[PDB]
């Protein structure tokens, strides 16, 4: 999908901006799933990340790494498989991942871990979303 890059591309200059980073990395029922994923985002920051695993601790982001690095660790919110929290959490990680890059300069991977992101987001979660009717349900379950 495009539809789902934008997302990404979304929430991480959302989360960048909120955070107090540059999103310049970064140049209807969509401006609607965009806000509530936004805000569900900060919600499982706010209430939930705290009692789960440092994922970030499990991939010193680094130049070298690739695409299967980065899925292999993603792997770990979706053992039990996917539901709406868990790409919630998804997205909060990428976020989390942009904002420890920035902050250690390597500004450029920022684009490339919203590129992961997409993959990911496509290749996995996608056939689920589309099973549960799609990202207009999460708004629907999620929205304010
Ligand atoms: C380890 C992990 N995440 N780690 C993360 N680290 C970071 C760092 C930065 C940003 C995001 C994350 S997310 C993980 C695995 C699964 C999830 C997850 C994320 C969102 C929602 C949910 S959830 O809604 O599905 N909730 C749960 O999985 C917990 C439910 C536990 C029920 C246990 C139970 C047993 C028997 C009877 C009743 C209940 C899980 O996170």
């Amino acid at each position: 999908s495009q539809s789902n890059r934008e997302l990404v591309v979304d929430f991480l200059s959302y989360k960048l901006s909120q955070k107090g980073y540059s999103w310049s990395q970064f140049s209807i029922p969509m401006a609607a799933v965009k806000q509530a994923l936004r805000e569900a985002g900060d919600e499982f920051e706010l209430r939930y990340r705290r009692a789960f695993s440092d994922l970030t601790s499990q991939l010193h982001i680094t130049p070298g790494t690739a695409y299967q690095s980065f899925e292999q660790v993603v792997n770990e919110l979706f053992r039990d498989g996917v539901n709406w929290g868990r790409i919630v959490a998804f997205f909060s990680f990428g976020g989390a991942l942009c904002v420890e890059s920035v902050d250690k300069e390597m500004q450029v991977l920022v684009s490339r871990i919203a590129a992961w992101m997409a993959t990911y987001l496509n290749d996995h979660l996608e056939p689920w979303i589309q099973e549960n009717g799609g990202w207009d349900t999460f708004v629907e379950l999620y929205g304010n």
